[PDB]
């Protein structure tokens, strides 16, 4: 009902605006929360998607090392080298 | 004898016996080494600049606020954007701003 000023923590833009009648600061903050909750779920979803992509890339990298190797030790060394190449790109 | 891949094995040519003395679990370990290396590379070079969630919501809320004149229509519009975001999510797509 009654409009009360925003508190110190209010993150809203135009927080003090009373341009929309009967719309409280806290009602706007509740809407902000609904949006935050949705975006948080969206982020979790895209992270799950990124992991699946990362897994697919790893499978591909491992398979190419497997297919190019004939003996177990050289396979391993080839894997360690590719890991080294990834760490390098990580700096650059 | 050769130990078969289990039902969760992520490898291509998982059951291939071509490399002697190379177990499926050894290949999976190597896959995990590569995966961790990639995950770090990816999380560093390309994911450390994701926007703050509250900052995103502030702009979405304000965009709704400034385009509305009446409280109930402001609220319906907020719920519409919430629904839009959910839809992006079920499709595993990011809501970037």
């Amino acid at each position: 009902e009654e409009f009360v000023p925003p508190d110190e923590n209010c993150p809203l833009k135009e927080a003090s605006s009373r341009r929309i009648p009967r719309l409280t600061v806290k009602a706007r903050e509740h809407c902000l929360r609904l949006l935050e909750e949705a975006l948080s779920s969206n982020r979790q979803s895209t992270r799950t998607a990124d992991e699946a992509d990362l897994r697919a890339k790893a499978v591909e990298l491992e398979h190419e090392t497997f297919r190019n190797a004939k003996v177990a030790n050289l396979y391993k060394a080839s894997v360690l080298k590719k890991v080294a190449d990834i760490h390098r790109a990580s700096k650059d």
